[PDB]
């Protein structure tokens, strides 16, 4: 049982990706090899991979995609990439073509969960509450059936790259234009406030289990934003906490997710809304997902072992 | 401009893929090379590819994936594969990594349109009419909110599809279906129904084609003639009153735009009781110069080479 980890990626979460590879590599209960995708798309195998894993960022790589890697040597591949070319289904399909079992969501589920429009349409349809939104295709005349303020962000592009809060219905044109830079389609969502953020993790294939529920609170700026808190158990009557968990498990089911998902929720005026499912969350031993499950009773090592095994069932 | 055509595939539509590549290869108005995926999953390049085409069926290939192809030599990849590793978005996903512009639907649209459950959900939420249905996942009690009869097909695989007359039979159709896809759909058996087809062309905002109709003729023994095989009839255009033709076409365009499909699509509908029901969207249909999609567009005034030309050109958006 040998495992292959692919960290890095061409997305803005590159550094965090390598940072996660560090945690996994250290506490993973399996002989594990590393492979790195440099910011320039080139791959780094062998020791160059780890040398980069030690530098906290891999500006450039050696092998053009597809890399001359020895997929033969591995039973399971653990992708740790974010956003575009990470959890959008592209890498997953590559793996399907190579016939390699892999950790996490498959093609379809990664692509749906990555697109802010289609995933909302599926969840809405399935009874999961989502924020009132609208999709705006490039060249299509905007039509917001609700008043500002609101959020505009490209349909499917990880990290807040291209997002913006819009106050005046007039400035909506600037928002779209910006977002259009990273995607042909964009979403306009009714901005909530007051608003609390709740996080919950899921483990398992299709019918997974939910970890306890946690709340993300931000501390004052000090200009740098303040340290985000990870309150858990989150301060919600047992009622809403359960509701949040069953809602996540339900969304996890209809979308056919596999392995894991960091499900984010918005709590505004007593109402819940599922913001998004992250098929590949941050994996440092001190990241939101592993910390959530540790609280649920699953050690970092055990969590990784269960994930890798799941890639085979 | 240089185009790379990829046909064959490990799926059951392997043979039909090659015939499509044949038509495409004979009329495409651009220099085009052929790459073939044999049934064993190994690729055939250059001459071997073209030779596999001649025999119509490539049992074995020479190169394990990924193939040693000079992608750089091409401006657009036109993938002609049906089903698994064809419309599911894996090859499309592989092409995104290669950064090559390709013909047809992207990863999401391809994956989504390929799923008989997720696609209906998105279309329903969009107000597009679909046949009542419910999804059932292996090892989970079925909760069919509607009375029989009804069809049970696997969610992502035309095998395993059975017609159920009585509930006591559902467990059988399900078990039957779960031997292909971990997920299946139970649809309300609509009767009587007329099948309607319309082709869409363009990226997201397309141009519909004339509506066509499919009718089956059973095999029979003729007095003078003798045996006469079963037959599928493609009536272009469909014998419908303008209002229905109008609706079915706009309905096609509506669904095409919601799903964000690119390049092309053959949209199928069921007409029953005067109610139109969107059955499914095929992101990569047959391309024989006599397949429904190409014929539909000929009727619509777009010659074959022209249809091919526009498809390729759209790949570059
Ligand atoms: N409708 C909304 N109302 C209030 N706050 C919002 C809303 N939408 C987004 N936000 C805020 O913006 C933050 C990031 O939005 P988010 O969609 O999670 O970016 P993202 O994580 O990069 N999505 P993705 O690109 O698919 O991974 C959230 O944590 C919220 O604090
Ligand atoms: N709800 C229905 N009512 C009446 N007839 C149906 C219904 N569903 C399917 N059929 C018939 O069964 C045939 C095949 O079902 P169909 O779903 O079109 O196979 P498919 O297009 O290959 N999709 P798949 O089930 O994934 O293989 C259709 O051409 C119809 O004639």
């Amino acid at each position: 049982m040998r495992v292959l980890l692919i960290a890095g990626g061409v997305s803005p979460e590159h550094e965090v990706s390598l940072l996660s590879a560090e945690g996994v590599l250290r506490h993973i209960p399996f002989p594990t090899d590393l492979a790195v995708i440099a910011q320039d798309g080139r791959w780094l195998l062998g020791e160059k991979a780890l040398t980069a894993l030690e530098a906290k960022a891999a500006p450039e790589g050696e092998h053009p995609f597809p890399p001359p890697l020895s997929w033969e040597r591995y039973d399971v591949v653990f992708p740790l990439l974010h956003g575009r070319f990470g959890e959008d289904g592209t890498v997953q399909g590559f793996l399907e073509l190579l016939g390699k079992p892999y950790v996490g969501a498959g093609v379809a589920a990664s692509a749906l969960c990555m697109d802010k429009d289609l995933s909302k349409r599926v969840l809405a349809q399935a009874g999961v509450p989502v924020v009132p939104w609208v999709a705006v295709r490039k060249g299509e005349p905007p039509v917001v059936p609700f008043d500002p303020p609101f959020f505009v962000k490209p349909a499917n592009t990880g990290s807040s790259v291209g997002i913006s809060r819009v106050e005046r219905f007039q400035d909506l044109e600037a928002a779209l234009a910006l977002a259009f830079r990273y995607d042909e389609k964009a979403v306009v969502e009714k901005a909530l406030s007051p608003v609390r953020e709740l996080e919950v993790g899921v483990l398992g294939n299709v019918f997974g289990e939910a970890s306890p529920v946690g709340e993300v609170r931000y501390e004052a700026p000090f200009y740098t934003p303040g340290r985000a808190e990870l309150l858990i158990p989150a301060p919600l009557d047992p009622g809403t906490q359960e509701t949040v968990q069953e809602l996540a498990l339900k969304a996890y089911k209809v979308l056919g997710v596999r392995g894991m998902a960091r499900v984010d929720f918005f709590l505004a005026e007593g109402e819940l809304y599922l913001n998004e499912l992250n098929t590949i969350p941050g994996f440092t031993p001190t990241s939101m997902y592993p910390r959530l499950f540790e609280a649920g009773g699953v050690a970092y090592p055990e969590l990784l072992r269960r994930l890798v095994e799941l890639a085979l069932t």
